[PDB]
């Protein structure tokens, strides 16, 4: 090829214009989002039963649901728990790249059949299939700053006016609402019942028939009498709107003539569906939506569109209204992805300076700045034509190609630029004579660095999806550039160039000299070989040594901007006491980091380890990076501040905590363990286990640390028995009671409403007065046989016993969530396995079960030294092919611990981890530290057998000649990426891991391997002559 | 050839319109749409050496501790049992019944009025009254 | 939604699922109606080329969030999702 | 349990996670209770 | 029907340019493709 579009200049520009269009064309067109699908496919059914104790939820739906989920596909565990608000959620998670669609449907039809066989209120409150792993793209909120109006109300507002417009924005996939739209609140009043001898079932049974709908047919409907002129449809008794028409509903009319309405028995206002949870906005009423994004839509576009659109209905809002944005990721992917751009424009204009430091012509630096530019927007069009999507993933795995980019256009210009001065050959003919010595060696390129990157992208589970976006970016963007160096360099080269004191003559003398004395450095190390070789055996001893010493971690954590704060209140502490908790932890942010915190999003009665009253969140909501200079105000210091001093707070376990680097999956560092309950022994039984295994893990503080619960602890709970004889003696239904009990305190939905052109519920609950305390069982009366009522305290007994607030399954038996992590300088392999045995001791038919992360990680980590076997041979194999001889690939292999050693040294000094960026930073190191060494060698093969000078001396012509393309390689690249080591901004900690990891690697991979593959080739050699 | 999974969302969209014209007795056992092949994969039989439990109670294991994980491997369409897992029967007596006064019917109420396990709300759950200070979930009777 | 007449229908359950719909993949273009009959129908036309077995999949799932929504009554009579043809292949008459 | 295969799903594939299924649940058989496979055809697709 | 008219012009000047980098390519000069596109209206003009 290089011979035949090096005469063929037009032909070479014609199909770098075609890749340059297709990059033009896809950049308009790919999806940009922060993270790409990498937690597996998850499906939540919840199921609301209202006013139901913990065990309820349980007994009745989750298990009739677990029970009817058969025959489903790719299913790879299942889970669920059911609180004591009566909410129960069934996560089903499935296996890595499954249709999720198909999935959902699948998951959904299954509940479909079983919907049936669950009570008759859960059906009637529906259950919802959505779908977990997805993440918010943002959540809008809303305020009211005059305060005239409470949430209710601010919520009623929004799934009215707001929710709409919002829904229909380009891109937006999805929309939640963070709250409930009005519903007809009846406020009960048991004194009044009493004295018009009335009970909650009559009241029911009013509603029920008095807000119905009647199908009238039509006046002269087919069939018709003969000689009919009329036809028009009827419309019969209609729904109740007003809050005062409710109040006229006729309940009971009195035996002397007078009317009992409902009115004069319960007071009746326009309340919210559910007051489980208050949410607030720095001390003010506030609801908001969960804003969610489209497959395949820009995320900064449609961030852009909902923002202009909700400026179309600023003047709108009702007086007191504000809009306010607590969580957004689009401003951090906004630089997230300019400082990757920052640093791709940056590296052309470091090889344009670097390269005319060297050579001093400018037709010479203006053939990379035509070359690098065309396979970016080249690897674009490829990139697209997978499907992927722009992401904090994609980009930082294409600043690390920019290395492996500009190696295959210096090296490619650089050496005609040799032979030109060197042979002084013409421009046209250099080209043919200098591509004659390198197009065998750069196909052989795209071989072997394929067969370093491609094993990568085989992975399984979320490290595999991961792995997959590195892998095929590189090696798209790997493929392009030997390409691009073999069908167009060549064609700028001969075309361009042109026939060959101060600083540049004074830099000439001086690199002149250095070359020189090098070559000599060599020839003195070539002469006592052996000595040398025992240093490459202790620098590969550091290697592991330095390895193995290495922490290995996931992902590093990011100053987003918003960092969570968890608040815990004791065993049944009220709504009051926690909003008490709650007012103190947002003054401490609003007071003491009043320059550093913007708002701060007080959820109550809501949390992620369970639900309840006496549990609270707060999304706080940091000021922009810009106005948070120095160290002092990120995220990691001030959470340490705020941890410090909520250390003091009583009754409340109060902890902040930064989010994860991928909010969609968890923390995803340590282990997850499960006590699963395999011979049905019972819930307190299990738990006497649980106590068991935790007072036997404190005998391994050294491996085990903070091995903690995730549930709920039981807690004391009213029991309230009915004594049937009784009943039956008074003359009062036992299906009454449970109506007046189980409607009065858990509240009822009897029916809809239409009210401004939206259906509403209707909810009856005892006023708020009459249901705190237990002597208020002894205030309801119920009727009964012969109409004379009968007190609660006349046939039942009350008792105070123990529950749980908050029962968990697994697998469809019962379970006890246990979270930790390894102790500090132990692999979670070993903290993993030791788990194992201390649960193997435990009472017979209590099991186990590893869960989220630890059962992924259960099976990548079967393929970690399987994958670089079948790497390691096959880039042996590639590497016999390209010199042609089973011994000479081994001088080239044997580099590899070169490279690796200085990004180990550079990482453990700078006290960063084996994450996810310094692994894949380690391969680049690597594949650019042979692509250095494959080309040393093969000039010393191809000297050595065609012009047939010795072996010494062909080594020391063949490290004289390659150690100009070194540098420019290694000082361009090295200079490219020091900004992503120094920067301390935004998403940084992604650049330092791949910054320290890469700048580290390839400056000891320069220093040694200029002095080891010269020792590598001879020695080999000389051994297997 | 056709894509077995999208023929059974058809079928079961189409069943959906159906369902609700069936008779109650049977949406409450529950109707099935399984897609899966006539001849049976294997059969997993269960026996025991010692010989006290007799063809039920081996039955009920199989069915209580062993047939939910089967039927939700990936790659299993239906399992049948040979068998049938426990179920409290109450063998009437005609001969007693009418020495009472009493009918299936009336049998028929009392294990829905007394073997009902009921959702009884909290003590002071939302909204709640200035100045709670105590929060617990009611229980009571449940299922026997 | 028997028994509704257009002005009632349109509000309560055209409204609710119309809003539920918004955001499916490939979506070009909604309409929807509802006459005094009580019957209330949306089509939807997806973009050319897009899989239409796999529509009504994203279809139907995302129906299910919006179906506890609907009135009480619609829910017993049953919502059908299925691929829709504007014009007649051809008619089979029948006489005596 | 009469086991059927789900249509489009390997045979063989299947047959041998339902083995490794059983595994998990042998250890906590009460005492006696014995798995026994009177009938399968799974291994005529492996022996052939 | 709106559609087709709203992506006509991207159509033919999309196919045009496309031939230009063909012709280009064969004939090695940004000259003679040049002489050859320029008898295109002369066929249009036809059409029409």
């Amino acid at each position: 090829m290089p011979n035949f579009f090096i005469d063929r200049p037009i032909f070479a520009w014609v199909i770098a214009i075609i890749i340059m269009l297709a990059g033009g064309l896809s950049i308009l067109k790919l999806p940009v989002a922060q993270y790409p699908t990498i937690a597996p496919p998850a499906i939540s059914i919840t199921a609301m039963y209202p006013g139901a104790d913990a065990e309820t939820v349980q007994n009745t739906v989750t298990q009739v649901i677990e029970q009817n989920m058969n025959g489903i596909d790719h299913l790879m565990y299942m889970s669920s728990n059911g609180d004591s608000t009566g909410t129960a959620t069934i996560t089903l998670t499935f296996e890595s790249g499954t249709d999720p669609d198909i999935a959902q449907v699948q998951v959904q039809n299954k509940l479909a059949l079983a919907t049936p066989l669950l009570p008759q209120e859960v059906q009637q409150q529906g259950i919802s299939v959505e779908k977990a792993s997805s993440s918010f793209l943002m959540v809008v909120g809303v305020i009211n700053t005059n305060g005239t109006m409470n949430q209710d109300d601010i919520s009623d507002y929004v799934a009215a006016n707001m929710k709409d417009p919002i829904s229909r924005t380009s891109g937006v996939g999805d929309v939640q609402l963070f709250g409930s739209q009005y519903a007809m609140r009846i406020w009960m009043d048991p004194n009044k019942l009493n004295n018009f001898q009335l009970t909650p079932v009559d009241v029911i049974s009013a509603l029920k028939a008095q807000n119905a709908q009647v199908a009238a047919g039509q006046l002269g409907g087919t069939p018709p009498v003969k000689g009919q002129q009329l036809n028009a449809s009827i419309i019969a008794q209609t729904r109740l709107t007003n809050t005062e028409e409710f109040g006229n509903i006729l309940l009971k009319v009195n035996q002397d003539g007078s009317q009992v309405r409902l009115r004069d028995v319960a007071k009746i206002e326009l309340g919210g569906e559910s007051y489980d949870v208050v949410a607030k906005f720095n001390g003010q009423p506030a609801s908001g939506l969960g804003i969610k994004l489209a497959t395949g839509a820009n995320a900064l576009d449609t961030a852009n569109a909902i923002r202009a659109e909700l400026a179309k209905m600023e003047p709108f809002f009702p007086s007191g209204m504000k809009i306010v944005y607590p969580y957004d990721t689009t401003p951090f992917v906004k630089i997230s992805i300019h400082e990757v751009v920052k640093t791709l424009v940056e590296a052309i204009i470091l090889v344009f300076l670097v390269m005319y430091l060297f050579l001093q012509n400018f037709r010479a630096t203006l053939i990379p700045t035509i070359a690098v530019p065309v396979v970016l927007l080249g690897t674009f069009a490829v990139l697209a034509a997978f499907g992927f999507s722009i992401n904090t993933l994609t980009m930082f795995g294409m600043v690390l190609a920019i290395g492996l980019l500009v190696d295959d256009a210096i090296v490619v210009v650089e050496n005609v630029e040799r032979v030109m001065a060197e042979e002084g050959l013409p421009p046209k003919e250099a080209t043919r004579k200098s591509m004659g010595q390198i197009q065998g060696a750069l196909v052989g390129i795209a071989m072997v660095l394929s067969a370093v990157f491609i094993p990568m992208a085989f992975f399984g589970g979320s490290t595999g999806a991961i792995y997959r976006q590195f892998s095929i970016t590189i090696v798209s963007a790997m493929a392009l550039s030997v390409l691009v160096a073999l069908i167009l360099t060549p064609a700028l080269c001969a075309t361009m160039l042109k026939p060959i004191t101060g600083f540049f003559g004074w830099f000439n003398r001086m690199f002149d000299k250095s070359t020189h004395h090098y070559t000599d450095s060599v020839g003195n190390i070539l002469r006592s070989t052996g000595r040398y070789l025992v240093l490459y055996l202790i620098i590969v001893v550091g290697m592991a040594w330095l390895f193995v010493r290495l922490p290995s971690s996931f992902l590093p954590d990011e100053d987003q901007g918003v960092f969570l704060s968890m608040a815990q209140l004791p065993a049944g502490a009220t709504q009051e006491r926690t909003q008490k908790v709650l007012d103190e932890m947002t003054n401490y942010y609003l007071t003491k980091e009043k320059d550093n915190v913007e708002s701060v999003f007080a959820v109550n009665g809501f949390g992620f380890a369970g639900r309840g009253q006496n549990t609270g969140i707060a999304f706080v909501s940091l000021k922009d990076w810009s106005q948070r200079p120095g160290e002092e105000n990120k995220v990691e210091a001030i959470t340490a501040r705020a941890m410090g001093y909520f250390s003091q707070i009583k009754d409340a376990m109060v902890f902040a905590f930064n989010l994860p680097a991928i909010v969609e999956l968890g923390t995803a560092t340590g282990f997850d363990f499960e006590l699963i309950d395999q011979g049905g022994l019972g819930h307190e039984k299990l738990t006497q286990a649980r106590n068991q295994l935790f007072g036997m893990v404190a005998q391994h503080p050294d491996v085990l640390t903070g091995v903690r619960p995730n549930g709920l602890e039981d807690t004391p709970q009213f029991k309230i028995d009915i004594d049937q004889e009784k009943a039956q003696a008074l003359g009062v239904s036992i299906s009454d009671i449970n109506t007046t009990l189980g409607a009065a305190w858990g509240g009822s939905y009897v029916n809809d409403f239409i009210d401004r052109g939206r259906v509403k519920k209707v909810y009856i609950m005892s006023e708020a007065k009459y249901r705190m305390l237990p002597e208020d069982i002894g205030k309801w009366y119920v009727r009964g046989s012969d109409g004379q009522m009968v007190p609660f305290s006349a046939f039942s007994t009350s008792r105070w016993e123990y529950g749980s607030p908050r029962l968990e399954r697994y697998n469809g038996l019962p379970s006890l969530e246990i979270l930790g992590q390894a102790a500090p300088g132990k692999s979670t392999g070993e903290a993993m396995a030791l788990m194992e045995e201390l649960a193997g001791k435990l009472p017979s038919g209590i099991g186990y079960d590893w869960t989220g992360m630890s059962y992924q990680e259960r099976l990548s980590g079967n393929q970690a030294p399987a994958l670089y076997a079948i790497s390691l041979i096959v880039v042996f194999l590639c590497l016999a092919a390209l010199y042609e001889s089973w011994s000479i690939p081994f001088s080239v292999m044997l580099v590899v611990p070169l490279g690796v050693v200085g990004a180990l040294l550079a990482a453990t000094f700078r006290g960063l981890t084996n994450d996810v960026y310094f692994q894949v930073g380690l391969l680049t190191t690597i594949g650019l530290s042979a692509k250095n060494a494959i080309l040393i060698v093969e000039f010393a093969k191809d000297l050595m057998e065609k012009e047939g000078k010795g072996l010494i001396e062909a080594t020391l012509e063949a490290v004289r000649m390659r150690l100009r393309p070194i540098l420019m390689t290694s000082l361009a690249f090295i200079l490219g990426v020091m900004p992503l080591v120094i920067s301390s901004g935004a998403g940084s900690g992604a650049q330092n891991a791949v910054g320290t990891g890469v700048m580290g690697g390839m400056v000891t991979a320069t220093i040694l391997a200029i002095f080891f593959v010269p020792v590598f080739f001879v020695v080999v050699r000389r051994r297997f002559s």
